[PDB]
């Protein structure tokens, strides 16, 4: 239970007790609910609005369900309940579902699959007889009426956009579809776009982008799609593009990225696909997850929750909230308390303050709890600085011919320098550690020696969530080094491990005896090239793109450089990169080297950037700074 310090919470839709204004027959009563359940906050013009299912006797999906909204004009002290979208009334299971919602103006943009009568889960259903998909327009306006600054929301007839949807997609015949849930977006041109789940006739899942450029009158499906197995989406805008990020039960999740409303959707495989898992194995039940793009003090990031789901199931405890800049991914640590069952969410960056709507559930029975996450827009801004003082550090760099190009920072993940504990090795980029063993401290990093010495990256080691899993498509990996003894063999320097050992390699660097460098690709035959001495420190990048390894010493491509390092069309999977040796004691080497200023770059570097960071390694280290 990571809830931090000055950070605090209510509970705001408590379940068994919270009432809301139930319609039926031209009769309103205020009716004690069952559960809360599928969180949406946003804000409309400073109204504080949070949308969610009110599962009036159950918790079943497949029971009597109205979208019920709340909202606050003073940043949720009080706040006013409505029913914001009401059912068929067609049966005693009649239900409004997966409130998805948009902002634009002093509007609320509300989409919710529709049900009259079945009690089976959407997916399973083999046709529409009981689905329709609806709009309902909720406008907000605000008065400051006698004295007091009140508001209040009227919402409109749902409108059915079951007209937009084609019987007919590529090689299927369609099935049903309904919203994401959560929190959609309006693009920079004005238009609406919802990630919306869709079904086939085969009851396959898959998602795509629906968007309108007329305020919702009319409504478009992007030509591309997912993967099949991909649910309730999530998306943003991030410089220009859509990014999708997709549930996907039982596997990590699939984000995507579109430059073209949803026509042509890529796997974001550079930078946020396949790096969260919806379990410690993956091998669980995903989540609706919280996806929005905001601008913190300067800086546009991506936030991000979704549960940890130690318990397995749909249990989905320890919600988890994530910072990225689409390089670096730090975890900010669990919003929800203790173990409890805490699957979906939706934060709100409002006047420079963070919350955060979420289910916590008991026994299947959800309240939405209500919590001021302080200490998190703490850490996270503390952290936004580290981002923007290294970047700015290592940008205005003087580089040596008075001035060559600046360092590269586009594209820097990781950075191993000065900072180092007795076991670990600081990311100056505070995200990923490496673990250390046999390692003295010397300016700008570490001096390894005997049998386990070195330092260890994990990649896919990192466990449920893979911040590095960028590097099985692209990454460059930089340091300086120095030999300081003549190995018995060959002994390891530097390389991209796939098995824990480090014995099965992707791309590394290793020396001989014979005063040689032996760079390794994949299981290709290895042959010693070029000479060194012990006691010289030299420069040394590995990059690997288009399954293509490289190894440059001094700046300078070994012979015979850039060999094949994929041998098929799998994916790697990596495991580690090693680092001055293998950081095991079961691998008999000894490497006695030291290694300063290694830098981690979701990208192949190009000449000229290589041959910058070589000319510039005595100036780039974190020594001085701190
Ligand atoms: O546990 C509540 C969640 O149930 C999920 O439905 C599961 C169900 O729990 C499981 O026991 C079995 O029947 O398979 C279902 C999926 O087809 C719902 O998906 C989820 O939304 C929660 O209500």
């Amino acid at each position: 239970a990571s809830l931090a310090p000055g950070s605090s919470r209510v509970e705001l839709f408590k379940r068994q007790s919270s009432k809301v204004p139930f319609e039926k027959d031209g009769k309103v009563t205020e009716r004690v609910v069952h559960s809360f359940r599928l969180p949406a906050l946003v804000n409309v013009d400073g109204v504080m609005v949070a949308i969610a299912d009110a599962r009036y006797e159950t918790s079943f999906d497949n029971s009597l369900i109205d979208t019920v909204a709340k909202y606050s004009v003073d940043d949720g002290e009080t706040w006013e309940t409505q029913i914001a979208i009401k059912n068929s009334r067609a049966s005693s299971v009649s239900r409004v579902v997966d409130p998805t919602v948009i902002v634009k103006g002093n509007k609320l943009y509300v989409l919710v699959g529709s049900y009259n009568s079945s009690r089976s889960y959407w997916t399973s259903h083999g046709d529409a007889r009981d689905w329709d998909i609806l709009l309902a327009v909720g406008e907000v306006t605000k008065s400051t009426a006698g004295g007091k600054i009140t508001a209040s929301i009227k919402w409109g007839s749902p409108v059915s956009l079951k007209e937009f949807f084609p019987a007919e997609m590529e090689g299927m015949h369609t099935n049903q579809f309904l919203g994401g849930a959560g929190v959609a977006i309006v693009a920079s041109n004005g238009n609406l776009v919802y990630p919306v789940q869709v079904t086939n006739k085969k009851k396959q899942v898959f998602s795509k982008i629906f968007y309108s450029e007329d305020e919702g009158k009319t409504w478009k499906f992007g030509k591309g799609r997912s993967a099949f197995g991909c649910s309730e989406p999530v998306a943003l805008e991030w410089e220009g593009k859509l990014i999708i990020n997709t549930r996907v039960d039982y596997r990590r999740r699939l984000v995507y990225e579109s430059s073209d409303m949803g026509n042509t959707w890529l796997e974001a495989v550079g930078t946020l696909s396949r790096v969260w898992g919806p379990s410690p194995k993956s091998n669980q039940p995903g989540s609706q997850s919280s996806f929005t793009a905001v601008t913190i003090e300067g800086m546009r990031v991506m936030l991000f929750t979704h549960p940890l789901n130690f318990k397995g199931r749909w249990l989905r405890d320890r919600l988890n909230l994530w910072l990225t800049d689409n390089q670096r991914i730090y975890n900010v640590g669990q919003v929800s308390i203790g173990d409890e069952n805490s699957a979906h969410s939706s934060v709100l960056y409002k006047d420079d303050k963070l919350y955060c709507l979420h289910e916590i559930n008991s026994n299947e029975v959800y309240s939405l709890v209500f919590a001021r996450l302080v200490g998190e827009l703490r850490i996270i801004k503390s952290v936004l600085q580290s981002w923007k003082n290294w970047d700015s550090h290592l940008s205005s760099i003087c580089t040596p011919a008075g001035c060559g190009p600046a360092v590269t920072t586009v594209g820097l993940v990781g950075f191993l320098s000065h900072s180092a504990t007795k076991t670990e090795w600081e990311d100056a980029y505070r995200c990923v550690n490496a673990s250390t063993a046999n390692a003295e401290r010397v300016p700008n990093g570490l001096k390894f020696a005997g049998v386990g010495g070195g330092a260890l990256w994990p990649v896919s080691q990192q466990g449920q969530n893979q911040r590095y899993h960028f590097a099985n498509h692209a990454f460059t990996l930089v340091a300086s080094v120095t030999i300081h003894e003549v190995p018995k063999g060959a002994s390891p320097l530097l390389g991209a491990s796939l098995d824990s050992s480090g014995g099965k390699k992707l791309l590394g660097l290793s020396y001989d005896k014979r005063h040689q460098w032996q760079p390794i690709y994949g299981s290709t035959p290895v042959t010693p090239t070029g000479s060194w001495e012990m006691g010289k420190r030299y420069h040394v990048v590995l990059t690997m793109a288009n399954k293509i390894g490289s190894v440059y010493i001094d700046g300078e491509p070994l012979e015979g450089s850039g060999q094949t390092v994929v041998p098929d069309e799998r994916t790697p999977d990596i495991s580690h990169f090693y680092v001055g040796g293998y950081k095991r004691s079961g691998m008999p080497t000894d490497s006695r080297v030291t290694v300063n200023n290694v830098l981690l770059y979701n990208r192949q570097l190009n000449a000229e950037e290589i041959r910058t960071l070589f000319l510039s390694q005595d100036l780039i280290g974190t020594e001085a700074h701190m």
